[PDB]
DNA sequence: CTTTGGGGAGGGGTCTTTTAC
DNA sequence: GGTAAAAGACCCCTCCCCAAA
């Protein structure tokens, strides 16, 4: 949509080129009344709030186990399924989570 | 020794909803 | 009443870090 002030970098987002250059400053305009913690973005600071209200909207369709956060609602299909989901295509070994997967290509030759 | 698994963080994209013109 | 930009809601990703395999 449009190009970055400072560091000349285009963002696809509609309307998302002020949050990106509102990083460059540094500051932490959200701040979690409670623990007095400050966020970088509104969002952030929403999911931290779940932490204290205790709220877990990611539900298990079978379990109905309830979960604060999307991804522990993933790993909780694995008990399930028993599948690692994340699969090297050229070691063929597997992985639970997809920054694992990228770890192993840059740290090692696959092979 | 290296590798794995998970917590917490920041950073971008898409869809929708609000808001300022 | 209409339009476009920003904010929201939620998604995805990787990185730093470190007990635990
Ligand atoms: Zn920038
Ligand atoms: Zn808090
Ligand atoms: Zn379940
Ligand atoms: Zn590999």
């Amino acid at each position: 949509f449009q190009k970055c002030p400072i560091c000349e970098k285009v963002i696809q987002g509609a309307g998302k080129l002020p949050r990106h250059i509102r990083t460059h400053t540094g500051e932490k305009p959200y701040e979690c009344n409670i623990c007095k913690v400050r966020f970088t973005r509104q969002d952030k600071l929403k999911v931290h709030m779940r932490k204290h209200t205790g709220e877990k909207p990611y539900l298990c369709q079978q379990c109905g186990a309830a979960f604060a956060h999307n991804y522990d609602l993933k790993n909780h299909m694995r008990v399930h399924t028993g599948l690692r989901p994340y699969q090297c295509d050229s070691c063929c070994k597997t992985f639970v989570r997809s920054d694992h997967l990228h770890r192993h290509l840059k740290k090692d030759g696959c092979n």
